[PDB]
């Protein structure tokens, strides 16, 4: 079987937490799927690379259900990502049907903003954190990459690369994530 | 002052060598030209994320000299990059002016097929070892970030925080670099 990958793409997105998760997912044979939050457009990231996405966020969800929805972070990013309406019925939607929802450094901001997975144990950048906590809806955790059911967080660039293989072992296993992370040289 | 980097990007280069490098040194202070080495048309990595350059390599080698010419790994990437007369000419300049130049993972068989650097000691992907070291021209390292002069090499997608930091901190000094990486969550 082929797990089925979405990651939202929105101005503003740390391009290293957009392309490392989209990197790794494909190293692990997984399809993923780079969606355009503001549509098929190129999308200025947060350092200014430019990323062209393979689509539309509105033509992507036509194509669903997905294994994993990604959300990167980037100051930015998240807060578009928060603000969209399409966002939130696709987050409430692979919650509903107990999908994988992962999100990265300022990325779970995003799950606070469309009121997704509270009661979670989730982590975030440290900068992030009392943006995250407001309310107290999330119990924090300063592990590098938390997961709590179908809630998985991470807190940087810097944790990317574990994040990326927790969603991999999470859809295909720890044999599949183990056989990816060799040939990357990571200690 | 204000360093500035030349980051050479071609059709099948590793995405997140690619990105992790420019978002990395761009945080860093340093002014990042991503030059497309076929044009300025967007770019297809090798896990087919989608990079639009900043400008053409024709353009941006016009708009030299650069304290840092930088090379992304990505076998098929490497190979474009090893097979242009346009790479070979800059980085020949830039040896030749004594300016750093930094390849990772497969990035520094180009400097092999240029003949740049012989008499280095350098590292690069396991995978890539052999290639590299085909006349010996080179002293192979195990190192995961190799820097023997002007010549900076590293092994994989895996080592690409560390290659960008070695790069930030040659350019910029070892306080910038240790301010840069705080904030990456790098442990």
């Amino acid at each position: 079987a082929s797990k089925r990958a979405l990651v939202i793409l929105a101005k503003g997105a740390e391009e290293m937490e957009t392309v490392i998760p989209v990197d790794v997912m494909r190293r692990a044979g997984i399809k993923v799927t780079v969606a355009g939050l503001a549509g098929k457009d190129p999308v200025q990231c947060s350092r200014d690379v430019v990323i062209c996405p393979d689509a539309s966020l509105e033509d992507a969800k036509k194509e669903g259900p997905y294994d994993v929805v990604v959300l990167p972070g980037g100051n930015l990013g998240a807060q578009n990502l928060s603000e969209s309406a399409a966002v939130k019925e696709i987050l409430k939607e692979q919650e509903n049907r107990k999908g994988l929802i992962a999100a990265i450094c300022a990325g779970p901001t995003a799950l606070l903003a469309h009121e997704i997975g509270f009661g979670s144990k989730v982590t975030t950048h440290p900068l992030a954190k009392d943006k995250m906590m407001n309310g107290g809806h999330y119990t924090y955790s300063e592990n590098r990459v938390e997961k709590d059911g179908l809630i998985l967080t991470s807190r940087g660039p810097g944790t990317s690369f574990e994040f990326a293989l927790a969603i991999v072992e999470a859809l295909n296993g720890k044999e599949v994530a183990a056989q990816v992370k060799a040939p990357l040289v990571l200690k």
